[PDB]
């Protein structure tokens, strides 16, 4: 059985110095005021999962990366805060990091920003923005190998401009903005695995979201134990 | 009743150091040779108001910013100087800064540059250009949250290139150039509130200009007292 | 009519440098993370007032100081947080600072710590503790001329030890601990003005608390305007 | 299942640097000449346990701290050395550190120094004294939240004066000396949980000692494995 350290080693190519620094930040990144709680039980965000906000593709990309999909239109900012939504990503991340192949080949993100509103942007404070940059760079044992933004409205770059200065050069050149005509370019990066809504052949986003919702609910006891092991 | 200092505090998030520096510049920015007078009575620029050069939307943008509209085609450079036109903005600014919600949520500018001529550019000397940059950055207690240029002719960037080096990074990334196809992108930033000429639903620019002209004329006694309180 | 600056000048013996620094801290002390809101309306803490937690003596001490009394036993930590309780002191402070004689002769505090529990101490985090020290020293335009602790249980000094290192030498030598046998020594500091419960002759704490509760409720519109003038 | 590192992280509020330094000292503190062995089997100190020298309260204090009681009168210095007695505390400590709530809320100590003799003091050499200070400060993953000395004879401070210079400021202000009249003040710190001998209501020290003796004997195999894992 793997140590807790092994996922941090694999995240930094078995460089013990870098893995150690990542481990340090992993334990303190939440503590940055205002803090986000260590609670990882799905009960407070099950509405988000049911709304079809988020899902994970069952198949990997050509490099073996786990592929995550987020749909901002299914996040109601009146009901769920940025911290609720961030907690969903933390829950997903703690689950997929258990896979060794994900530890080795990292992850890729697809953000459908269609329906992004100013109400969404209101949630993204400078404190939240730098927390976003933290988990994307050096505060969580997952290698972000690519970030793909699709259907981005012009009003979004104000939010991105808040996040950008806290991003490393490595992650910045891994961010792709495809616009409303995303299908061809997105298909190039992710052949055979995309859902129907994004140019895929077989599965729909609804099934993908429901499947991941079930997996999260099913893993609620592991999530509770992880929450216990970081406080 | 608010002190005179409160609008400067709100302009700099109640940082007394920064508010103090802003207050210092507010009193000396006009004095930069060649100086612009402290006269704020509308009698010398009523022709500009009647020509429909400028107006303020009655409703705020999604973030609560006051929205100002300028139309360069309605400025006759043969009749009014750059100082006359600048005085119009000063008059408007001293009026809208009285609103606490504007003090908190700042302003956004829409410049219809359709009909911009070389005769307009002739008025924009280096001295005028840096005065423009001064009030936009750190010489007036109003937070410029966005500048939107529409219908910009290619000959305009020479003027913008004069202004740019005196602009901070903050204000530079808040400037948007939409070109002649501005409607969709402008509507994204300003839903429900734009006039008919710019994709809106109800009000026309003429009514908006006339309404603001009336408010300025109505406020002529307050404007005189402000002019007295800065000299 | 006095400026807003005058209360800060009187707080620092008309030293403009010191008054200015106090004014700076007055605007930023709440902002220290985690922040306490600027809300000063009594609606959220009326239960505390009705419980008889706090009251102000109608007569001043021999040096002209306003005298405040707090009773920790009437604070239910299950119902009200430390921030609720702190807000009560802020509300009282913004009201009594309006009196010029209080601006000149400062205030004195009497804390009846009888009934202090660990549940009370649980509310006093390091962040709260340093906020306490801030308003007591150089973040509010009121001169704390004396702090009198009575009926202090032995378990309280742990809390005081949290506050002490953030206290100046001036305020530390103005703190008095009288124990359970407080009457004689307390009477020396405050002749003729104490309530019946603390060795006084005429008024009871209940009447004093009810009288101050009424004054706070009566001043709810001024409190709202103050809250507006600091945000 | 928790790593071995987790108890050190919880001991230093998940500060990886501080937890690492604590882990370093945990492995080397015994090695300080003259060394104390890593033997943790109760067979060599069962006489001490049977003599009623030491026991652990079944209920926690109001802050969730585990409460330990030592009775110096039940230590015969002719039969057991300081190293034997120290080993008893090590055995107890390695057992109670397994509880997560103890890892989070630390421990508190009650030392009944009634019957302290010069024969006891003879055992406390400078080397022993600094070993005492080591485990109390930064050499064992248990947070000492309070040390309560009761019935201390005047001849004891000579011993305490040997220990004091090696103690941090944090632990020094957590040491309480109650004297022979300890009951009221001790009851304040530890309501509802004290034994009959110290003002409690239900349980006697004899039962408490016997209960902890049984738990130690019952845990003899875990104690052997721990001894194996540090050499
Ligand atoms: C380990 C890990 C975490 C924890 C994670 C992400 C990736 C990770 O590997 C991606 C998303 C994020 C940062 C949560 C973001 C929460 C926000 C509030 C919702 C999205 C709103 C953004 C304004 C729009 C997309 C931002 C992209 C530029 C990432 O959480
Ligand atoms: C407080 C305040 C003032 C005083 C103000 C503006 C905004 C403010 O918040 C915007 C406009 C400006 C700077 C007056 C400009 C006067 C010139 C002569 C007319 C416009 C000609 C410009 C070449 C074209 C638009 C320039 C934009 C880049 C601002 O006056
Ligand atoms: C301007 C001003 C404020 C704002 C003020 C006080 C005096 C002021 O002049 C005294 C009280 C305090 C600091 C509020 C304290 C709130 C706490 C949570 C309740 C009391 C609990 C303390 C652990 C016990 C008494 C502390 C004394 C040592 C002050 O608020
Ligand atoms: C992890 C840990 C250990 C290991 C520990 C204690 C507390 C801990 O958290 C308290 C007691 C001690 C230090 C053992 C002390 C052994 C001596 C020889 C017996 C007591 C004699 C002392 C002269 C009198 C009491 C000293 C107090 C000031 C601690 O062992
Ligand atoms: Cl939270
Ligand atoms: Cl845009
Ligand atoms: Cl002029
Ligand atoms: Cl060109
Ligand atoms: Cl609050
Ligand atoms: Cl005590
Ligand atoms: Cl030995
Ligand atoms: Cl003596």
């Amino acid at each position: 059985t793997d140590s807790f350290l092994l996922r941090f080693l694999r995240a930094r190519d078995f460089d013990l110095d870098l893995a150690w620094r990542l481990l340090k930040n992993y334990y303190k990144w939440r503590a940055e005021c205002p803090e986000i709680s260590a609670d990882l039980h799905p009960r407070s965000i099950i509405g988000l999962l049911k709304a079809g906000y988020h899902g994970v593709l069952r198949s990997r990309d050509p490099t073996g990366s786990k592929v995550l999909i987020y749909r901002i239109a299914h996040w109601d900012p009146k009901v769920f805060t940025a911290y609720d939504v961030f907690r969903v990503s933390l829950i997903t991340s703690e689950l997929i990091v258990q896979e060794v192949e994900t530890q080795r080949n990292g992850i890729k993100l697809i953000f459908d920003l269609e329906g992004w509103q100013f109400s969404h942007a209101f949630q993204i404070t400078p404190s939240v923005a730098k927390k976003i940059a933290a988990v994307l760079t050096d505060s969580f044992p997952l290698k972000v190998r690519g970030i793909h933004l699709i259907n981005e409205p012009v009003i979004f770059h104000a939010v991105f401009s808040m996040i950008k200065p806290f991003l490393t050069e490595k992650i910045k050149e891994r961010i792709h903005m495809h616009g409303n005509n995303y299908k061809q370019s997105l298909l190039q990066h992710f052949p055979d695995i995309l859902p129907l809504e994004y140019g895929g052949e077989e599965f729909s986003m609804e099934d993908i979201c429901q499947e991941w919702t079930n997996f999260i609910m099913k893993s609620e006891d592991y999530l509770s134990s992880i929450s216990e092991s970081i406080q």
